[PDB]
């Protein structure tokens, strides 16, 4: 049974700890009700269109000095603490925090994330004009700071139309300040560089989602492992091309820059080695057919405590070992066996081959996983994870913890919130006096 | 059991359909066996290493003249007509033809293609040095020509180290000439242009796979629909952001620059409209909450023959209509029921929302698919298919069946035997059978 009301105080008593005012009244009155909401120190989300820049700017600046959040006018979507606000979707729980100055942009970005197998913490709408040259991205900065302080939001994803020079610059620096892996989606804009410190740039919705999930998977694992002591990366590859791509990929992640003797990369003690090179094959069979060399080198890492991460490629199929996984496992266990607790050896592998190959992809992967080796589907993820693990680890907004809504405009919004069984009180509001049926009937008819 | 032989005589008599000689003997002898194979008009694959550029060029130029193929020295991987050659993988059959001057590069690309649910026709290894300046892509050109002529190879994917300028130009041009959607992967090479006509440039193995699979899905769906008459694209969007991205993507595919009244795109009669714009919402609910208008416009398409493709978005979730799919199908059917068979209307929809939404993602997609509307997972694919459906419109004997005369290593023949592929093992050696000491010396030195 929806708790309707018709006076502010009546709504505030039916919901003492109300947190947000969702305004969907006629634009001409939205700003008014927003300030009345702030007078009661409530966060505001204006789904309402037809609101002037001046009022939006006034409301957002006022919300800043008060330490509140005003999801600017014409904000069609938001989902905070599992609470659907306006046009929202039921999302799987995850570690991705979404911020957007777009309606269906947020919706599609989120739909693609779920479709990609991950989930979100919150999806914060800002209002279509927040990033405008005149608004200055006030709400976008407040949103970033909030999620930045939300530990459950390990990865950040931002979506909006491309902002102007001064504004996008302010947004990026703010994104960098959070220190969290962040995907910045500037709709229909091919970015300068693909990555800038902790910021990854995308130009399309599903590209952005693909990236957000990848960062999500890498950060998730890195937090679970919780590396504490730094060290170096050692890549022992059996496939030349694979070694070369992993090398190029890792160099980019490290901001590091013709490769002699199979040494594909050697920077700051990190190494990516092609054991297939002639330099390692004198007097012995190719590593892809005989695992003896590589396995010994793996076992011997037990004597190189400075080596924190071991990168591996496992290539199956005809012409390869019968069951590489098993001997790989024993070999790396011997290594780990010889390490002190503060000198662990994390292993990361990618598997190249199919389910029907003799060795069987799924069985090989399971063997690796059961032993504790991290198996990822692609080199970009494998190397990104490796780079993340070498550097050890280094107050959540009350609005993100709980959301109590005083719904003012449309009743349907209050009703949909009822479905989610979220705390809501519906404040029936109208711009026409109670007895003026003529005008009430007219307004309805015209709309 | 494995048929074993000691002379070309026996090999060919035993394998009358021999198509290829897989050679893994010591490099100093590989070119010689390769020419003996060419003397018998057999294709060649030299897994064998330690072969000079000089011999490679001689063998490949000779092969080209004979209308045959020599997969360069140091070619560790190939799969042709379901036949695994050397370091190969068991692959599901699909519509993607792969070519590579890389060993594990071909393997990883295919492994990714398989994981994405697609398959290949063949994976033709070229030899690590085929695209070098000295060789000039001889085998690369041949393979491209072969896959260009293979009807089952509907999408092509090429992978290799970045070839020098002249070679690269020649290669890209040959890819353009096939006319088939093609992904060109030049390992660790930043492409300035992402797409050039039918060629998509990629930088990483996973990206190349992603693109190859995307083109695979689009081309497979188009060939199924088998369009006959060209026409126009009409996008009717309810979500503003989705309309603009769709507009931006299609403008790119149609290679044209593309704002007012919600008309996100309007070039060459192709239109992408944002029905959520004020221009279409005066006096009525937003199209995301009321389908009336859009459904009307869709139904009205039945009277417009030239409109061949209809693009749609369907956003579900708490605030949208209770069952979008149902009404869309209905308006959709009316339009189709008014069209003559020669003037069909193909519908393509992207669905935004989750399995948990009130409308239920899978439920909506089912209703849409049941009525013949094509549902795709992303705007790039939807717009790409939209552009593919408005056009519209023999196979090399080696790609039909492979019968191998194996010469170097025995393991490769056993590999073929286990997969029930036609094979004969030519037991060969540099030392004549009568010299015991020399034989011991060789056996020991290896």
């Amino acid at each position: 049974a929806l708790t309707q009301v018709r006076r502010w105080d009546s709504a505030c008593q039916k919901l003492p700890d109300a947190n947000l005012a969702l305004i969907s009244v006629a634009g001409e009155y939205a700003a008014e009700l927003a300030n009345q909401a702030l007078d009661r120190n409530l966060n505001v989300m204006m789904f309402s269109d037809n609101v002037t820049l001046e009022d939006e700017i006034q409301l957002k600046t006022r919300a800043r000095e008060k330490g509140l959040l005003v999801m600017g006018p014409d904000c069609g979507t938001s989902m905070i603490a599992g609470t659907p606000l306006a046009f929202a979707n039921v999302m799987p729980e995850g570690n991705i925090g979404v911020i957007g100055a777009s309606g269906t942009g947020i919706q599609e970005l989120c739909s693609q994330i779920a479709l990609a197998g991950e989930g979100i913490t919150h999806a914060i709408g800002l209002g279509g004009r927040d990033l405008s040259r005149e608004v200055g991205g006030i709400s976008a900065l407040t949103a970033l700071e909030m999620l930045s302080a939300d530990e459950k939001s390990e990865v950040l994803a931002f979506v909006s139309k491309p902002p102007a020079e001064a504004v996008r610059l302010k947004i990026v620096n703010a994104m960098k300040a959070t220190g969290k892996p962040t995907v910045a989606l500037f709709l229909g804009y091919t970015p300068a560089v693909a990555r800038d410190e902790n910021v990854w740039f995308a130009s399309s919705l599903d590209e952005a989602a693909r990236l957000a999930c990848l960062l999500s998977r890498v950060t998730a694992r890195r937090n679970a492992i919780a590396p504490v002591s730094s060290g170096f990366i050692c890549g022992l590859y059996t496939g030349g091309t694979l070694a070369a791509e992993a090398a190029g990929l890792l160099a980019g992640h490290l901001g590091v820059e013709t490769h002699q003797h199979g040494m594909m990369l050697d920077a700051d003690s990190h190494q990516i080695i092609d054991l297939g090179d002639d330099f390692y094959t004198v007097g012995r069979p190719h590593p892809m057919i005989d695992p003896t060399l590589r396995n010994q080198l793996i076992a011997d890492l037990g004597a190189k405590p400075q080596v924190r991460v071991l990168l591996l490629d496992v290539v199956i199929g005809f012409g390869a070992t019968a069951d590489p996984a098993a001997s790989l496992v024993s070999a790396w266990q011997k290594a780990c066996a010889a390490r002190l607790d503060n000198q662990p050896l994390y292993a990361i592998a990618t598997v190249t081959g199919t389910e029907r190959d003799p060795q069987c992809r799924s069985q090989q992967i399971a063997t690796l996983e059961d032993a504790g080796i991290a198996v990822v589907s692609s080199l970009p993820e494998a190397t990104l994870l490796a780079a993340a693990l070498i550097h050890p680890l280094s107050h959540t907004p009350s609005l993100l913890e709980n959301v109590a809504v005083i719904n003012i405009g449309l009743r349907s919004f209050a009703l949909e919130l009822q479905s989610a069984s979220k705390p809501v009180v519906h404040y029936q509001w109208s711009p026409v006096a109670g007895g003026n049926k003529k005008l009430a009937r007219l307004l309805e008819r015209l709309q």
